[PDB]
């Protein structure tokens, strides 16, 4: 279980520091209620060869961009922010990192 | 800046894993709010037991569990670790 502690100014945009190896793959999620037996919601979806923030689940004014992943600095009300890291597009083997924010 | 991710069943007792290096002293706090500079309320001096430190598995409503780690007993040179809970 790994944990990335980052700092930003609450309610201003923040480009999240990618805790995954940068030349490989990552996918950003919210884990509902930070409960591992609850759903894992992808924050970004592919539309036209590009990633854009999900629109079919309402998580408010949280995700600003998916290129690169940028949030409005806040803890998401819905749950925890989790990134899944993988060397491979198939994502069959991976590890997760939870990202937590101190407000500056 | 460091956080420790741990897992427990929400609202049931959890013996917290030491987030400090072996041999280091540890003191436990609830942080008042969400800023790094915020004052801390020391525990033991939500809490199920103080030996070993055992909590009711939950995020405190005031703020995060923080552990202060210090090699020397005088706690002059220290580092704090925020404990973050995933719920099972
Ligand atoms: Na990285
Ligand atoms: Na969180
Ligand atoms: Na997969
Ligand atoms: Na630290």
């Amino acid at each position: 279980q790994e944990c990335s502690l980052q700092s930003c100014t609450q309610h201003q945009p923040y480009v999240v520091d990618d805790p995954c190896p940068i030349h490989f793959y990552s996918k950003w999620y919210i884990r509902v209620g930070a409960r591992k037996s609850a759903p894992l919601i992808e924050l970004c979806v592919d539309e036209a060869g590009s990633k854009s923030p999900i629109q079919y689940i309402d998580i408010g004014n949280y995700t600003v961009s998916c290129l690169p992943f940028t949030i409005n600095c806040q803890e998401p009300k819905l749950g925890s922010l989790v990134v899944r890291c993988s060397f491979y597009e198939d994502f069959l083997e991976y590890h997760d990192v939870r990202v937590v924010l101190d407000f500056i």
